[PDB]
């Protein structure tokens, strides 16, 4: 769907999903989801991508809601990775994120608000999700 709000044009598309509570995956259900469209959750790869998924919340008066991002630990020496394949280069970590908190989270959600942040949090989490084709 056109973007009327984009500075620049891309073919690109992000897709924000779950319009009720029974709607919520867990990271792996979400990742499954967004591929059985053929696409992939979505990564955020620059404070561009980040702004136009801003739009789409606020055109969908969704508000302060969390929302699995293909972000996933990956090892080591990658530390977190993307779902899609992409490099983790740029970052919006939340303040003292991420924690792996209990040393049971290993996936990244973010917080569908103006800071857009993001945090690490148990996989098996029901949230809602951003797919990109
Ligand atoms: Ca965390």
């Amino acid at each position: 769907p056109e973007d009327w709000g984009a500075s620049s044009r891309t073919s690109l598309c992000f897709k924000l999903y779950a319009k009720g509570k029974h709607e919520k995956k867990t990271w792996f259900e979400s990742r499954d989801f967004c591929r059985a469209l053929g696409g992939d959750l979505a990564s955020i790869n620059n404070k561009e991508e980040q702004q136009t998924i801003w739009r789409l919340i606020t055109a969908s008066g969704s508000y302060h809601k969390l929302f699995w991002l293909g972000l996933t630990y990956g090892s080591p020496s990658e530390g977190f990775t993307w779902s899609d394949g992409s490099p983790v280069s740029y970052e919006n970590w939340a303040y003292g994120e991420p924690n792996n908190y209990q040393n049971v989270e290993y996936c990244g959600e973010l917080k569908g608000d103006p800071t857009m942040s993001w945090n690490d949090i148990n996989c098996e989490h029901l949230n809602n999700w951003i797919c990109q084709i």
